């Protein structure tokens, strides 16, 4: 029998499969199984709240364990605040209690002795396994995928009532935590775009799901669905949860879009350069909240038809390329297979396909062309500044076809190029970036 | 002494209401056309010439003589009030000697062939004060003026098109202009001021003229236009200008990004997560893509947009630009009766009995700004442009009511104790604070 904990049987499936992208379809399969992905989304995904009683309390061994924590705060530079927080919740108020400077596991053992909390921002930085977890996911999230692992002593709470500004995906790891998950309180709150306030128990009412989880366990919920833990009995707990879709909405993409729309359409259609009306003042403003004056109402209406007119001037894609932009050098650095790794320039070549599906973007920027890439970001969000390279017209054609047509084969002289001195030097520069693999081994 | 100018200037100080006044000044300025046509059919449309058969008219308003007593009785500089320009062969070229100009060093410039051109003359000339002043309130916008002094045989600026609506007087002397259509659909109510252009450059002139004393010149942004003196006989032309950045998508500029900002606050449609992989068909790469669910994203965004509009401040907004005008305005010439009844004249020890209105239409606006209410006010601003900062004065809530009555029912007077307010102290308040400000008259002298 290969393997023991799923998560390990899944994880070395993963680098049997040679499509990053089924790769990563596949790991969030598993992620919510046995429910089906498609069904999940089309539903519940944003919608509502979801327990997968997975019955396995082995199914993600392997990711972390109070262990890798203890491993950590020993063997790295573990900081309060910047890396490690340690919380109460008592009394109905939160504390905090960061001693300055270094978070050694003497005084963190110490204080989750008196009750409080530990929450390591990022161990995807520390364990491997983590960061190959995230780095897959987020490639099927179009959005960054960030965790936070928590651990709570018995009897304790660490944490206040509220609702984050993230799609969380809670995965208990160890011991067991009573949650309380409540719907939005009101429309405003649906989806909500701010962390919330920390809340106190009046503040609420009664919660669509209350459970207590055990290792193997998931559970989802959606940005404004307000959510408190605890721990009960005697044990200990551990979660790391899962969290992405941060200021990626519909809203936030036409904040963009509309500034250059109008732009647009002022140096290209002359209603939108036209003189309003001398008199406008006359019946518009606070001050004339009531007029009865049928222009005030016009002009009203001109505005609204401008407006909707903007919708044919807003350059739609030029800002999904900069969102784009954005993932990438948001997104954690590529965890390659074994296959993959050798093929590579990690593991010359001559006129005899992309290294994986989601690790760079091609983005005209000033009648230029930049191909942005991950393969050089730390494991440490935006610690790298952007990385690009500039491509030339003559080789334009090219790199489009990698992108769209991976995990196809192309031989180096297929290339539409003009010559065969830039076919070279793009699978060349490429290649040595780490942006390219070989189908034998250079 | 007695010209058509002098005439409807002192046909204007008879006229109580202000606004009336602004509308009866350009129907003298651009007669024989009326108004109505005008700003329908041809403004920011046309040019528009009026051969007007008087050399009288403008007599009054500025002279040459008017622009020496300026150059030694106060100091008038170069660069910043004053500029000397010459164009000759196909180039510009500007002499700013530093310093101050006084006339030894203004008329040598003009000897050699330079014109030149005044800045900011309505400090200095209380005429044509009182008429940008009254003009600004029916064009709902800054009304600016330089005038420019031409010498014979010359040429003072290249062939250029302005950013303004610009209507030229021509005061003295005389003047051969030409104005061409703009060129292009782009340049066609430009959005900025053009960069010199050579005279090979230009198409047909739509318009060609020598203009005379008394004549008007009137053309949009855009229309390319260049002048020259010719025969033996200098220029002396004012142009008015006006209808900087005062477009539909100026006002939209700003609407945005708050109709954005109210959307997503306010419905959850905007709040909803972009899809998983949008980018898979929505690129610069993959401009000419395939996918059929991008042309889906594609109306998803102009459906939202459309949606905005049902989201945008429009009177917010109005409120700024109003708060802009205000601060952009020169500040009000009175009438002799406007004068003797306000506080230039006689002080406040008035009653529930005074009658009252607003000084004038056009020097306040009451603007809501952080849960507060603010009276902004022209009657303090200098003649110069944006020399004093913005003022103003808080409206207490409960008096709000009033106040609002008092700026939407000019020139009507109200008994001060008529006046919507809950107490006869908040009421004299008002009254006082409005009048003692110079922003209230009294229907009898005070005193
Ligand atoms: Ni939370
Ligand atoms: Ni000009």
């Amino acid at each position: 029998p290969a393997w023991d904990s799923p998560l390990r049987r899944v994880l070395a499936e993963l680098n049997r499969i040679p499509s990053s992208r089924r790769r990563a379809a596949r790991l969030f399969e598993w992620l919510i199984a046995p429910m089906p992905p498609d069904h999940f989304y089309r539903r519940l995904w944003e919608r509502e709240a979801v327990l997968v009683r997975r019955q396995d309390h082995t199914y993600y061994q392997g990711l972390f364990s109070t262990a890798d924590l203890d491993s950590m705060l020993r063997n790295e530079e573990v900081q309060f605040g910047q890396h490690l927080d340690a919380a109460r919740y008592i009394n109905g108020r939160r504390e905090t209690l960061n001693p300055p400077g270094r978070a050694l596991p003497a005084a963190a053992w110490s204080l989750y002795q008196a009750g409080c909390s530990l929450r390591l921002l990022c161990p995807q930085a520390f364990s491997t396994t983590v960061w190959q977890f995230l780095a897959v996911l987020q490639e099927q999230f179009g959005s960054m995928a960030g965790s936070n692992v928590y651990l709570t002593p018995p009897n304790s709470q660490g944490f206040a009532p509220h609702y984050d500004d993230i799609e969380a995906f809670v995965l208990q790891l160890e011991g067991r935590k009573l949650w309380r998950v409540y719907r939005p309180r009101v429309p405003t709150e649906e989806l909500a775009l701010t962390s919330s306030p920390n809340f106190s128990q009046d503040d609420l009412g009664e919660p669509v799901l209350q459970t207590v989880l055990e290792p193997g366990d998931l559970l989802y919920f959606p940005r404004g669905f307000i959510h408190q833990a605890e721990c009960q009995d005697g044990v200990h707990s551990l979660h790391l949860t899962l969290s992405t879709y941060q200021r990626n909405t519909w809203g936030d993409f036409l904040e963009a879009i509309l500034p250059l729309a109008v732009q647009a359409a002022m140096e290209e259609n002359v209603e939108f350069r036209r003189g309003l009306p001398r008199d406008f003042m006359d019946y518009m403003g606070a001050q004339h909240s009531d007029s009865k004056d049928p222009r005030r109402t016009a002009f009203m209406e001109k505005v609204r038809v401008l407006v909707a007119r903007l919708g044919h001037f807003a350059p739609v894609d030029a800002v999904a390329d900069q969102r784009a932009k954005d993932f990438i050098h948001d997104s954690l650095p590529p965890v390659l297979t074994d296959r993959e790794r050798a093929l590579s320039v990690y593991g010359q070549l001559t006129t005899e396909h992309m290294l994986q599906d989601g690790i760079a973007r091609l983005v005209g920027e000033g009648g230029h062309l930049f191909l942005y890439y991950t393969v050089e970001n730390s494991r440490v969000y935006h610690l790298e500044e952007p990385k690009c390279l500039e491509i030339y017209p003559q080789q334009a054609d090219a790199m489009e076809l990698l992108l769209g047509s991976y995990p196809e084969f192309v031989r180096v002289g297929d290339l539409p190029c003009d010559s065969v001195e830039d076919q070279l030097s793009l699978a060349t520069t490429l290649y040595d970036k780490g942006l390219l693999l070989t189908k034998m081994p250079l």
